[PDB]
C-alpha cells in the first residue's frame, strides 16, 4: 500500500522537524535544564527513525489475518517512558516515585506489544493487563505527581498541568484505537488506523515539545 508508506513518511518528516527544532532550542542550555531539551530530542528522534524505517517497508510482520508494525511498539516502549520522565522532572519527583511511574508505564507498553504479537484470543488478556496498568499510571499523574508539582513556581505548576491534560486525554484514546483497529475488532481499517496513530504520535510528541518550548520563555 502506497498510502501506508506516505503516512509513515509524513510521520518521519513531522518528527524530524520536531527534533531539529528542539535540538536547536536546546543548543546553548544551562547545565541544569539541558536534560529537558535532550529528552525531548530523544522522544522525537527515536520516533522519526521508527517512522522512516516503517516507511521503508521494514517491520511489517503478519500475525493472524493482519500485519503488526513492530517499529511502532519499539518506539513506544522507548519514548513513552521519556515523556513520563519529562513530566516527572517538572513535578519534582525523586528516584522513588520516578521508579514507580516508569515501570507502570513499561508494563502497559510491553503488554500492548505482546498482545499485538499473538494470534489467539489471549491477546485480549495481554491487552487487559495494559489497561489496568494504564489506569494506575493516570492515577499517579493526576494524583500524587500533581500534588507534587503544586510545590513549584506558578510557571512550572501551570506547564505540568497543561502537559498532563494533553497527555492523559490523548493517551486514553490509543487503547480504544487498538481495540477497534486490526489488533482487535478490526472495525477500523489499517490505513485509517495508521492515520489516526500518526496524528496522535505527532501531537503527543512534537505538539508536546512545542508547548514546552513556548513555556521555556
Ligand atoms: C509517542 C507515543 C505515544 C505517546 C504512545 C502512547 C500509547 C499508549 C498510551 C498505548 C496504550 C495501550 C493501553 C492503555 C492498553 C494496552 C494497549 C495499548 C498499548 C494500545
Ligand atoms: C523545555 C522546558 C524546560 C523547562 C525548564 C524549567 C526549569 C525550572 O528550573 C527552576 C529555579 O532556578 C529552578 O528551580
Amino acid at each position: 500500500m502506497v498510502g501506508l508508506t506516505t503516512l509513515f513518511w509524513l510521520g518521519a518528516i513531522g518528527m524530524l522537524v520536531g527534533t531539529l527544532a528542539f535540538a536547536w532550542a536546546g543548543r546553548d542550555a544551562g547545565s541544569g535544564e539541558r536534560r529537558y531539551y535532550v529528552t525531548l530530542v530523544g522522544i522525537s528522534g527515536i520516533a522519526a527513525v521508527a517512522y522512516a524505517v516503517m516507511a521503508l517497508g521494514v517491520g511489517w510482520v503478519p500475525v493472524a489475518e493482519r500485519t503488526v508494525f513492530v517499529p511502532r511498539y519499539i518506539d513506544w516502549i522507548l519514548t513513552t517512558p521519556l515523556i513520563v520522565y519529562f513530566l516527572g522532572l517538572l513535578a519534582g519527583l525523586d528516584s522513588r516515585e520516578f521508579g514507580i511511574v516508569i515501570t507502570l508505564n513499561t508494563v502497559v507498553m510491553l503488554a500492548g506489544f505482546a498482545g499485538a504479537m499473538v494470534p489467539g484470543i489471549e491477546r485480549y488478556a495481554l491487552f487487559g493487563m495494559g489497561a489496568v496498568a494504564f489506569i494506575g499510571l493516570v492515577y499517579y499523574l493526576v494524583g500524587p505527581m500533581t500534588e507534587s508539582a503544586s510545590q513549584r513556581s506558578s510557571g512550572i505548576k501551570s506547564l505540568y498541568v497543561r502537559l498532563r491534560n494533553l497527555t492523559v486525554v490523548l493517551w486514553a484514546i490509543y487503547p480504544f484505537i487498538w481495540l477497534l483497529g486490526p489488533p482487535g475488532v478490526a472495525l477500523l481499517t489499517p490505513t485509517v488506523d495508521v492515520a489516526l496513530i500518526v496524528y496522535l504520535d505527532l501531537v503527543t510528541k512534537v505538539g508536546f515539545g512545542f508547548i514546552a518550548l513556548d513555556a521555556a520563555a
